[PDB]
């Protein structure tokens, strides 16, 4: 038996502290304290093991939750404990890591994204009525443009362009010509980021 | 100059009266006659010509239209002229005839119909969602329906129909698998008739 000493891990999420096992053990018994006192468990704090790192995420951790922690191994032969004081520089550090990373997280869900709507290939007869949406997300609500052949296309009524409500952007074709076939693109563009998303329209001629 | 024997036509407007010139007419005159009497005109009641075709139209007729007409064709001190008896078995099928023929034309003008919207074909990236749209017509307004390879297709979570305003019926697939690849159809419908607009889906598996 050994484990590392206990390490503090700022996450998204709060802070985690860390042990990993040494070598592999089929059945270690695992108890935590803080402050000499058993830890009440929660979806805002729990515990487990992932293979042989033993750990404890503290999520939104504050003042409170400062102090010492021990964590208190069993294999069946031996006993072993490791300390950590949750407390002064150690806390101070981690708090404001965990802040910077909370703030990094809201960037990466909320950075402007397609989510879907456009097929890559549609193929139409010349003179029918073309429908396309794209479904995209951003907070804040992002800017959309389009292209054609990689350059900026304006909306005009015969290929008509909207975006409404932050989440929705159409294309729309009023009788699709050959001069309307070629390769589009939408891009979508907020604070935290880009996306874009390409479709072909190409056409045939009828009788 | 000779010119066919006056028939009786029924039109989704009323009753139409005419004959056919074998020969022609340049500068020549045609009067017509109901009772021996010469025919009021208005909007009502036209008469004109259409190449060789000499024609009266009675529009929305009453038994007050019955009655002996004549066709005069004029050159000169000269006439040749055409009767024909617009009464009896010979109005009563008319009659009949021009009001299932005006119905047939409500019916024309009224029906449910595909404005636009639909591509032929689209294709696909296996995984990525799909935004289909199609605006349809009627009046009254129009139900609608979907078909997969010819069969009724029902909205679940993964391949949701909606149809909204009585005009705009929206197909969205929630992440394309190629199970979902297929002969798809709108069939839009009314009192007065239906449509369908087919489209085909594929799918290619990415890397």
């Amino acid at each position: 038996l050994s484990a590392t000493d206990l390490k503090i891990q700022s996450t998204a999420e709060g802070i985690q502290l860390y042990s990993f096992v040494t070598y592999y053990v089929e059945d270690l018994k695992v108890n935590w304290s803080h402050n000499g006192s058993a830890i009440r468990y929660s979806d805002r704090v729990k515990t487990g093991v992932t293979g042989e790192q033993i750990w404890l995420q503290i999520n939104e951790p504050t003042p409170n939750d400062k102090g010492k922690y021990v964590m208190e191994l069993f294999d069946g032969k031996t006993g072993h404990q490791k300390t950590v004081d949750l407390s002064g520089q150690a806390y101070d550090e981690a708090y404001a890591e965990f802040q910077r990373l909370k703030q990094a997280a809201i960037a990466e869900k909320n950075r402007a994204r397609v989510l879907g709507g456009l097929p890559d290939v549609v193929t139409i007869q010349e003179g029918k009525a073309l429908n396309l949406t794209c479904n995209v997300w951003g907070d804040p609500p992002p800017e959309v443009s389009w292209l054609k052949n990689e350059k900026a296309l304006a909306q005009t009524d015969h290929c008509n362009l909207k975006f409404e409500a932050g989440r929705t952007a159409y294309f729309t074709i009023n009788g699709v010509s050959t001069a309307d076939s070629g390769k589009y693109g939408l891009v979508v563009k907020n604070k935290y980021g880009s996306e874009t998303s390409d479709f072909t329209v190409s056409v045939f001629i009828p009788e």
